[PDB]
RNA sequence: AUUUU
């Protein structure tokens, strides 16, 4: 277990960077990918903060992916560069789709300003497949305590949004669809 | 060029 859990964290992080949600908004990455038919050096990858926190060891990152479930990433011949499989292009961002991403967006208020992505990640663990967590922030770049969660499907969004209890382990939360939130 | 580069 504990090792397998960690190798999965490694995978999911790399897969989030190159994911459908994050890549379109990742100028640094979008750039790197243009320099070599999409390949990016693990030497530059270990630079990413959240990945680095887990490991800076190239082989470890390679075993972790070699054994992925999403199978969205590609490892190079010399096992030093990785990339998003060309056979898995990014979506055609249409209005029908920009709209559907909104319907899958939920707002939650009541998170201790001193909570981290892993605190929020942990709590969401068994509440539905999520594609993105947005920690809202002030001007001083501080965590407002409120966030935006994007789920993989409306079904799990609606199930979530429509659950009574919804208390953050002791505290109580405000849970609305990103849409309503703008009744402000 | 770290708002999960």
């Amino acid at each position: 277990e504990k090792m397998a859990a960690l190798e999965a964290k490694i995978c999911h992080q790399i897969e989030y960077y190159f994911g459908d949600f994050n890549l379109p908004r990742d100028k640094f990455l979008k750039e790197q990918i243009k320099l070599d038919e999409g390949w990016v050096p693990l030497e530059i990858m270990i630079k990413f903060n959240r990945l680095n926190r887990l490991t800076t060891d190239f082989n470890v990152i390679v075993e972790a992916l070699s054994k992925s479930k999403a199978e969205l990433m590609e490892i190079s011949e010399d096992k030093t560069k990785i990339r998003r499989s060309p056979s898995k292009p990014l979506p055609e961002v249409t209005d029908e789709y920009k709209n559907d991403v909104k319907n899958r967006s939920v707002y939650i208020k009541g998170f201790p300003t001193d909570a981290t992505l892993d605190d929020i990640k942990e709590w969401l663990e068994d509440k539905g497949q999520v594609l993105n967590i947005q920690m809202r922030r002030t001007l001083h770049k501080a965590f407002k305590g409120s966030i935006f969660v994007v789920f993989d499907s409306i079904e799990s969004a609606k199930k979530f949004v429509e659950t009574p209890g919804q208390k953050y382990k002791e505290t109580d939360l405000l849970i609305l669809f990103k849409d309503d939130y703008f009744a402000k």
